[PDB]
């Protein structure tokens, strides 16, 4: 509860599962998301794996959208066979931005 007033967003360290939940009877609506690494300050791991801060995966968006779209809550593995590999040997992550809208009207 208590919206952020600036879209909802969840991020999870590669290899661990991520959780999305919408308030009341709203449903998750994935707007944008990416699987990879664009920062070295998230999910502190070995420096060698955190050196590359430039890894993107567009399809990451479609995967989460299909999995969380129109759902009140959804859980996905921020790694494993649930996400390809846009940059091996690096500690990745998953960032998903979405909004919660009513499952019907009002
Ligand atoms: C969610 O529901 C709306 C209305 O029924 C539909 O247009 C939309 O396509 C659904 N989400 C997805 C991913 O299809």
């Amino acid at each position: 509860g208590l919206p952020f007033g600036l879209m909802r967003r969840e991020l999870a360290c590669e290899g661990y599962p991520i959780e999305l939940r919408c308030p009341g009877s709203d449903v998750i609506m994935v707007e944008n998301a990416n699987y990879g690494r664009t920062d070295d300050k998230i999910c502190d791991a070995d420096p060698f794996q955190m050196e590359n801060v430039q890894c993107y995966l567009p399809d990451a968006f479609k995967i989460m959208s299909q999995r969380c779209n129109n759902r009140t809550q959804c859980v996905v593995v921020a790694g494993s066979d649930a996400f390809p590999d846009p940059c091996p040997g690096t500690y990745k992550y998953l960032e998903v931005q979405y909004d919660c809208v009513p499952y019907k009207v009002e």
